[PDB]
Protein backbone atom coordinates (compact mmCIF):
# COMPACT_ATOMS: atom_id res chain seq x y z
CA UNK A 1 0.00 0.00 0.00
CA UNK A 2 1.09 3.69 -1.03
CA UNK A 3 -0.02 6.71 -0.11
CA UNK A 4 -0.08 10.19 -1.68
CA UNK A 5 -1.41 13.49 -1.28
CA UNK A 6 -3.91 13.95 -3.76
CA UNK A 7 -7.92 14.32 -3.04
CA UNK A 8 -10.04 14.47 -5.91
CA UNK A 9 -13.61 14.97 -5.61
CA UNK A 10 -16.72 13.71 -8.36
CA UNK A 11 -19.32 16.51 -8.31
CA UNK A 12 -23.03 14.63 -8.21
CA UNK A 13 -26.68 15.32 -9.66
CA UNK A 14 -29.61 14.86 -7.43
CA UNK A 15 -32.18 13.48 -9.37
CA UNK A 16 -35.39 13.66 -6.95
CA UNK A 17 -33.19 12.64 -3.55
CA UNK A 18 -33.19 9.26 -5.29
CA UNK A 19 -30.50 9.23 -7.86
CA UNK A 20 -27.09 10.51 -7.42
CA UNK A 21 -24.84 10.43 -10.16
CA UNK A 22 -21.47 11.26 -11.37
CA UNK A 23 -19.15 11.35 -15.01
CA UNK A 24 -17.15 8.62 -16.10
CA UNK A 25 -15.58 9.03 -19.32
CA UNK A 26 -14.83 5.70 -20.80
CA UNK A 27 -11.79 4.93 -23.53
CA UNK A 28 -9.81 7.12 -25.97
CA UNK A 29 -11.12 9.53 -26.97
CA UNK A 30 -13.24 9.27 -23.42
CA UNK A 31 -16.77 8.64 -23.83
CA UNK A 32 -18.89 9.57 -20.83
CA UNK A 33 -21.77 7.98 -18.80
CA UNK A 34 -23.47 9.14 -15.84
CA UNK A 35 -23.08 6.79 -13.11
CA UNK A 36 -24.27 5.97 -9.69
CA UNK A 37 -21.38 5.48 -7.29
CA UNK A 38 -22.57 2.35 -5.12
CA UNK A 39 -21.24 0.98 -1.83
CA UNK A 40 -23.47 -1.93 -2.06
CA UNK A 41 -21.42 -3.47 -4.84
CA UNK A 42 -18.33 -4.05 -6.22
CA UNK A 43 -18.57 -3.76 -10.23
CA UNK A 44 -18.33 -0.92 -12.68
CA UNK A 45 -20.77 -1.74 -16.09
CA UNK A 46 -22.39 0.85 -18.53
CA UNK A 47 -24.44 -0.06 -21.33
CA UNK A 48 -23.13 -1.84 -24.59
CA UNK A 49 -23.26 -0.80 -28.22
CA UNK A 50 -23.63 -4.85 -28.46
CA UNK A 51 -27.42 -4.12 -26.64
CA UNK A 52 -30.20 -4.95 -28.77
CA UNK A 53 -32.02 -2.65 -29.49
CA UNK A 54 -35.09 -4.41 -28.79
CA UNK A 55 -33.77 -3.43 -24.95
CA UNK A 56 -35.53 0.27 -24.93
CA UNK A 57 -33.40 0.88 -21.96
CA UNK A 58 -30.84 1.07 -24.54
CA UNK A 59 -31.94 3.05 -26.65
CA UNK A 60 -32.86 5.23 -23.81
CA UNK A 61 -29.28 5.71 -22.35
CA UNK A 62 -25.72 6.14 -23.19
CA UNK A 63 -24.17 2.80 -25.02
CA UNK A 64 -19.83 2.05 -24.97
CA UNK A 65 -18.47 1.26 -28.28
CA UNK A 66 -15.28 -0.16 -27.84
CA UNK A 67 -14.78 0.34 -31.87
CA UNK A 68 -14.16 3.74 -31.18
CA UNK A 69 -12.14 3.38 -28.81
CA UNK A 70 -8.11 2.92 -28.98
CA UNK A 71 -7.23 1.97 -25.76
CA UNK A 72 -9.81 -0.80 -25.63
CA UNK A 73 -8.30 -4.63 -24.15
CA UNK A 74 -11.19 -7.28 -24.83
CA UNK A 75 -12.29 -10.19 -22.38
CA UNK A 76 -15.28 -11.44 -23.24
CA UNK A 77 -15.94 -13.68 -19.62
CA UNK A 78 -19.75 -13.46 -19.37
CA UNK A 79 -21.54 -12.14 -16.06
CA UNK A 80 -24.21 -11.46 -14.30
CA UNK A 81 -25.32 -8.48 -11.87
CA UNK A 82 -28.35 -8.97 -9.60
CA UNK A 83 -29.46 -5.48 -8.05
CA UNK A 84 -32.23 -4.90 -5.55
CA UNK A 85 -35.05 -3.37 -8.42
CA UNK A 86 -33.71 -5.77 -11.07
CA UNK A 87 -30.73 -7.61 -13.29
CA UNK A 88 -28.20 -6.93 -15.84
CA UNK A 89 -26.15 -9.03 -17.95
CA UNK A 90 -23.31 -8.49 -20.69
CA UNK A 91 -19.16 -9.07 -21.07
CA UNK A 92 -16.15 -7.83 -19.40
CA UNK A 93 -14.20 -5.72 -20.94
CA UNK A 94 -11.01 -3.62 -20.39
CA UNK A 95 -10.10 0.31 -20.85
CA UNK A 96 -8.92 3.38 -19.49
CA UNK A 97 -11.50 5.06 -17.02
CA UNK A 98 -11.52 8.71 -15.92
CA UNK A 99 -13.37 9.62 -12.26
CA UNK A 100 -12.58 12.92 -10.73
CA UNK A 101 -9.67 13.60 -12.88
CA UNK A 102 -8.23 10.07 -11.79
CA UNK A 103 -7.28 7.62 -14.85
CA UNK A 104 -7.31 4.40 -13.84
CA UNK A 105 -6.73 1.02 -16.42
CA UNK A 106 -10.29 -0.52 -15.54
CA UNK A 107 -11.93 -4.18 -15.82
CA UNK A 108 -15.51 -3.43 -16.66
CA UNK A 109 -18.77 -4.80 -17.90
CA UNK A 110 -20.53 -4.22 -21.17
CA UNK A 111 -24.15 -4.33 -20.81
CA UNK A 112 -26.18 -6.21 -23.33
CA UNK A 113 -29.38 -7.16 -21.61
CA UNK A 114 -31.05 -4.12 -20.01
CA UNK A 115 -34.66 -4.79 -18.81
CA UNK A 116 -36.78 -1.27 -19.31
CA UNK A 117 -38.44 -2.20 -15.57
CA UNK A 118 -36.40 -0.52 -13.63
CA UNK A 119 -33.76 0.53 -16.27
CA UNK A 120 -36.56 3.02 -17.97
CA UNK A 121 -36.68 4.73 -14.87
CA UNK A 122 -33.17 5.45 -14.36
CA UNK A 123 -31.60 8.73 -14.86
CA UNK A 124 -27.77 7.11 -14.62
CA UNK A 125 -26.59 5.03 -17.57
CA UNK A 126 -24.47 2.76 -15.43
CA UNK A 127 -22.59 1.73 -12.09
CA UNK A 128 -19.42 1.91 -10.42
CA UNK A 129 -19.16 -0.23 -7.66
CA UNK A 130 -17.32 1.12 -4.43
CA UNK A 131 -17.62 -2.04 -2.53
CA UNK A 132 -15.13 -4.66 -1.42
CA UNK A 133 -13.17 -7.30 -4.34
CA UNK A 134 -15.27 -10.13 -1.67
CA UNK A 135 -18.49 -8.95 -3.56
CA UNK A 136 -17.38 -8.72 -7.17
CA UNK A 137 -19.10 -10.73 -9.45
CA UNK A 138 -15.82 -12.94 -11.91
CA UNK A 139 -13.09 -11.65 -8.69
CA UNK A 140 -12.58 -8.11 -11.14
CA UNK A 141 -10.42 -5.55 -9.21
CA UNK A 142 -12.84 -2.59 -8.30
CA UNK A 143 -11.97 0.89 -8.91
CA UNK A 144 -11.44 1.65 -5.64
CA UNK A 145 -8.83 -1.25 -5.77
CA UNK A 146 -6.72 0.12 -8.72
CA UNK A 147 -6.79 3.75 -7.77
CA UNK A 148 -5.19 2.75 -4.35
CA UNK A 149 -3.05 0.67 -6.40
CA UNK A 150 -1.46 3.59 -7.72
CA UNK A 151 -0.52 5.57 -4.35
CA UNK A 152 -1.82 8.49 -5.21
CA UNK A 153 -4.50 9.48 -2.42
CA UNK A 154 -4.06 10.98 0.82
CA UNK A 155 -5.49 8.38 2.98
CA UNK A 156 -7.25 4.97 1.80
CA UNK A 157 -10.79 6.64 2.06
CA UNK A 158 -13.78 7.87 0.01
CA UNK A 159 -16.48 9.86 1.36
CA UNK A 160 -20.26 10.93 0.66
CA UNK A 161 -22.84 13.97 0.66
CA UNK A 162 -26.04 13.79 -0.57
CA UNK A 163 -27.32 16.85 -0.83
CA UNK A 164 -31.48 17.61 -0.68
CA UNK A 165 -33.42 18.08 -3.57
CA UNK A 166 -33.39 21.66 -5.52
CA UNK A 167 -29.83 24.95 -8.99
CA UNK A 168 -26.92 23.79 -6.01
CA UNK A 169 -24.40 21.05 -5.64
CA UNK A 170 -26.37 17.54 -5.46
CA UNK A 171 -23.65 15.91 -3.71
CA UNK A 172 -20.06 15.58 -3.94
CA UNK A 173 -17.76 11.99 -3.49
CA UNK A 174 -14.47 12.57 -2.13
CA UNK A 175 -11.75 10.00 -3.33
CA UNK A 176 -8.93 10.25 -0.82
CA UNK A 177 -10.49 12.34 2.03
CA UNK A 178 -13.69 14.04 3.14
CA UNK A 179 -14.53 17.61 2.47
CA UNK A 180 -14.81 19.81 6.12
CA UNK A 181 -17.21 22.15 3.96
CA UNK A 182 -20.12 19.34 3.69
CA UNK A 183 -20.26 18.22 7.14
CA UNK A 184 -19.98 19.23 11.47
CA UNK A 185 -18.68 18.12 14.53
CA UNK A 186 -16.04 14.97 14.41
CA UNK A 187 -16.39 11.65 12.82
CA UNK A 188 -17.97 8.87 14.96
CA UNK A 189 -16.72 5.40 13.72
CA UNK A 190 -18.02 2.18 13.80
CA UNK A 191 -16.09 -0.62 12.83
CA UNK A 192 -17.26 -3.06 10.28
CA UNK A 193 -18.47 -6.84 11.78
CA UNK A 194 -15.81 -7.65 8.89
CA UNK A 195 -13.62 -6.90 5.94
CA UNK A 196 -15.49 -7.28 2.49
CA UNK A 197 -19.02 -5.45 2.94
CA UNK A 198 -19.71 -1.90 4.29
CA UNK A 199 -21.37 -3.59 6.48
CA UNK A 200 -22.06 -2.46 10.59
CA UNK A 201 -23.76 -3.86 13.30
CA UNK A 202 -26.57 -1.95 14.52
CA UNK A 203 -27.72 -2.42 18.24
CA UNK A 204 -31.57 -0.99 18.43
CA UNK A 205 -34.35 1.06 16.15
CA UNK A 206 -36.29 2.92 17.98
CA UNK A 207 -39.84 4.82 17.03
CA UNK A 208 -40.13 8.25 19.31
CA UNK A 209 -38.85 6.97 22.47
CA UNK A 210 -39.51 3.61 22.60
CA UNK A 211 -36.97 1.13 20.85
CA UNK A 212 -38.99 -0.93 19.29
CA UNK A 213 -36.92 -2.86 16.78
CA UNK A 214 -33.27 -4.62 16.53
CA UNK A 215 -33.72 -4.94 19.98
CA UNK A 216 -31.24 -8.20 20.03
CA UNK A 217 -28.90 -6.28 17.26
CA UNK A 218 -28.90 -6.60 13.79
CA UNK A 219 -27.35 -5.45 10.67
CA UNK A 220 -26.97 -2.10 8.64
CA UNK A 221 -25.32 -2.25 5.20
CA UNK A 222 -24.22 1.58 4.57
CA UNK A 223 -25.39 1.49 0.86
CA UNK A 224 -24.59 4.83 -0.77
CA UNK A 225 -26.76 2.96 -4.08
CA UNK A 226 -29.99 2.48 -2.41
CA UNK A 227 -32.45 5.14 -2.41
CA UNK A 228 -34.19 4.54 0.92
CA UNK A 229 -33.62 3.02 4.45
CA UNK A 230 -34.64 -0.56 4.35
CA UNK A 231 -35.56 -3.40 6.55
CA UNK A 232 -36.70 -6.97 6.31
CA UNK A 233 -40.69 -7.24 5.52
CA UNK A 234 -40.89 -8.11 8.97
CA UNK A 235 -38.88 -5.15 10.64
CA UNK A 236 -40.97 -2.75 7.83
CA UNK A 237 -44.48 -4.16 8.96
CA UNK A 238 -43.88 -2.98 12.67
CA UNK A 239 -42.35 0.13 12.17
CA UNK A 240 -44.81 1.11 9.55
CA UNK A 241 -48.05 -0.37 12.03
CA UNK A 242 -46.10 2.28 14.81
CA UNK A 243 -46.00 5.10 12.09
CA UNK A 244 -49.93 4.46 11.22
CA UNK A 245 -48.93 3.79 7.20
CA UNK A 246 -50.63 1.96 4.32
CA UNK A 247 -48.72 -0.84 2.24
CA UNK A 248 -49.05 0.14 -1.15
CA UNK A 249 -47.20 -2.05 -4.01
CA UNK A 250 -43.89 -0.45 -4.00
CA UNK A 251 -44.15 1.99 -1.14
CA UNK A 252 -45.38 2.89 1.93
CA UNK A 253 -47.80 6.15 2.74
CA UNK A 254 -50.13 8.70 4.83
CA UNK A 255 -52.57 11.07 4.15
CA UNK A 256 -50.15 13.97 3.13
CA UNK A 257 -51.74 16.38 6.16
CA UNK A 258 -50.04 13.58 8.86
CA UNK A 259 -46.50 13.59 7.79
CA UNK A 260 -44.92 16.28 9.93
CA UNK A 261 -46.66 14.78 12.77
CA UNK A 262 -44.88 11.19 12.71
CA UNK A 263 -42.73 10.35 15.37
CA UNK A 264 -38.50 10.49 14.87
CA UNK A 265 -36.98 7.08 13.78
CA UNK A 266 -33.45 6.76 15.61
CA UNK A 267 -30.83 4.27 14.16
CA UNK A 268 -28.01 3.10 17.19
CA UNK A 269 -25.14 2.93 15.72
CA UNK A 270 -21.99 2.75 17.69
CA UNK A 271 -22.33 4.68 20.64
CA UNK A 272 -24.80 6.86 19.24
CA UNK A 273 -28.19 7.93 18.37
CA UNK A 274 -28.70 8.63 14.79
CA UNK A 275 -32.26 10.39 14.15
CA UNK A 276 -34.31 11.10 11.53
CA UNK A 277 -37.48 13.23 11.46
CA UNK A 278 -40.53 13.08 9.82
CA UNK A 279 -38.82 15.68 7.52
CA UNK A 280 -35.98 13.84 6.66
CA UNK A 281 -38.03 10.53 5.50
CA UNK A 282 -41.26 12.28 4.45
CA UNK A 283 -41.53 13.40 0.67
CA UNK A 284 -43.83 15.71 2.00
CA UNK A 285 -45.53 16.99 -1.62
CA UNK A 286 -48.67 18.53 0.01
CA UNK A 287 -50.05 18.75 3.19
CA UNK A 288 -53.46 18.04 2.06
CA UNK A 289 -55.80 15.91 3.75
CA UNK A 290 -56.62 14.28 0.14
CA UNK A 291 -53.40 13.33 -0.93
CA UNK A 292 -51.18 10.50 0.04
CA UNK A 293 -47.77 11.19 0.31
CA UNK A 294 -44.66 8.57 0.31
CA UNK A 295 -41.81 7.78 2.66
CA UNK A 296 -38.51 7.64 1.81
CA UNK A 297 -38.14 3.89 3.95
CA UNK A 298 -38.94 0.36 2.30
CA UNK A 299 -39.13 -3.47 2.71
CA UNK A 300 -36.28 -4.85 1.07
CA UNK A 301 -35.53 -8.77 1.38
CA UNK A 302 -31.74 -8.91 1.20
CA UNK A 303 -30.48 -12.26 0.35
CA UNK A 304 -27.84 -14.31 2.61
CA UNK A 305 -24.59 -13.75 2.94
CA UNK A 306 -24.54 -9.97 3.01
CA UNK A 307 -28.43 -10.47 4.50
CA UNK A 308 -30.91 -10.28 6.06
CA UNK A 309 -30.35 -6.66 6.78
CA UNK A 310 -31.00 -3.09 6.70
CA UNK A 311 -29.59 -0.76 4.40
CA UNK A 312 -28.80 3.07 5.08
CA UNK A 313 -29.16 4.10 1.87
CA UNK A 314 -29.81 8.03 0.42
CA UNK A 315 -31.91 9.08 3.25
CA UNK A 316 -30.07 8.35 5.90
CA UNK A 317 -26.80 9.98 4.02
CA UNK A 318 -28.56 13.28 3.27
CA UNK A 319 -28.54 13.81 7.12
CA UNK A 320 -25.35 12.08 8.14
CA UNK A 321 -21.89 12.74 5.55
CA UNK A 322 -20.48 9.11 5.66
CA UNK A 323 -16.81 8.29 5.22
CA UNK A 324 -15.87 4.87 4.01
CA UNK A 325 -12.76 4.03 5.56
CA UNK A 326 -10.50 1.47 3.69
CA UNK A 327 -7.22 1.41 5.78
CA UNK A 328 -9.05 0.70 8.97
CA UNK A 329 -12.30 -1.24 8.19
CA UNK A 330 -14.47 1.77 9.72
CA UNK A 331 -17.37 3.83 8.26
CA UNK A 332 -17.36 7.42 9.75
CA UNK A 333 -20.59 9.49 10.11
CA UNK A 334 -20.88 13.09 11.07
CA UNK A 335 -23.81 16.30 10.77
CA UNK A 336 -24.10 16.76 7.15
CA UNK A 337 -24.14 20.30 6.38
C1 LIG B 1 -32.24 -9.49 -5.09
C2 LIG B 1 -31.23 -8.56 -4.39
C3 LIG B 1 -31.63 -7.75 -3.31
C4 LIG B 1 -30.72 -6.90 -2.68
C5 LIG B 1 -29.37 -6.86 -3.10
S1 LIG B 1 -28.20 -5.81 -2.27
O1 LIG B 1 -27.05 -6.58 -1.80
O2 LIG B 1 -28.90 -4.99 -1.29
N1 LIG B 1 -27.72 -4.88 -3.54
C6 LIG B 1 -27.92 -3.45 -3.62
C7 LIG B 1 -26.58 -2.69 -3.82
N2 LIG B 1 -26.85 -1.24 -3.85
C8 LIG B 1 -27.84 -0.79 -4.87
C9 LIG B 1 -29.20 -1.55 -4.75
C10 LIG B 1 -30.24 -1.11 -5.79
O3 LIG B 1 -30.74 -1.96 -6.52
N3 LIG B 1 -30.55 0.22 -5.86
C11 LIG B 1 -31.48 0.84 -6.84
C12 LIG B 1 -30.76 1.67 -7.95
C13 LIG B 1 -29.63 0.81 -8.55
C14 LIG B 1 -28.33 0.87 -8.00
C15 LIG B 1 -27.33 0.04 -8.51
C16 LIG B 1 -27.63 -0.79 -9.62
C17 LIG B 1 -28.92 -0.85 -10.19
C18 LIG B 1 -29.92 -0.05 -9.63
O4 LIG B 1 -31.19 -0.07 -10.22
C19 LIG B 1 -31.95 1.11 -10.15
C20 LIG B 1 -32.87 1.41 -11.20
C21 LIG B 1 -33.64 2.59 -11.18
C22 LIG B 1 -33.46 3.49 -10.10
C23 LIG B 1 -32.54 3.20 -9.05
C24 LIG B 1 -31.77 2.02 -9.07
C25 LIG B 1 -28.95 -3.10 -4.73
C26 LIG B 1 -28.96 -7.68 -4.17
C27 LIG B 1 -29.88 -8.53 -4.82
C1 LIG C 1 -10.45 -11.70 -18.53
O1 LIG C 1 -9.96 -11.05 -17.35
C2 LIG C 1 -9.51 -11.92 -16.30
C3 LIG C 1 -9.09 -11.06 -15.12
O2 LIG C 1 -10.19 -10.37 -14.53
C4 LIG C 1 -8.38 -12.81 -16.83
O3 LIG C 1 -7.93 -13.69 -15.81
C5 LIG C 1 -8.86 -13.60 -18.04
O4 LIG C 1 -7.78 -14.35 -18.58
C6 LIG C 1 -9.40 -12.65 -19.11
N1 LIG C 1 -9.89 -13.40 -20.26
C7 LIG C 1 -9.54 -13.14 -21.53
C8 LIG C 1 -10.15 -14.02 -22.58
O5 LIG C 1 -8.76 -12.22 -21.83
Amino acid sequence: LTLGNTTSSVILTNYMDTQYYGEIGIGTPPQTFKVVFDTGSSNVWVPSSKCSRLYTACVYHKLFDASDSSSYKHNGTELTLRYSTGTVSGFLSQDIITVGGITVTQMFGEVTEMPALPFMLAEFDGVVGMGFIEQAIGRVTPIFDNIISQGVLKEDVFSFYYNRDSQSLGGQIVLGGSDPQHYEGNFHYINLIKTGVWQIQMKGVSVGSSTLLCEDGCLALVDTGASYISGSTSSIEKLMEALGAKKRLFDYVVKCNEGPTLPDISFHLGGKEYTLTSADYVFQESYSSKKLCTLAIHAMDIPPPTGPTWALGATFIRKFYTEFDRRNNRIGFALAR
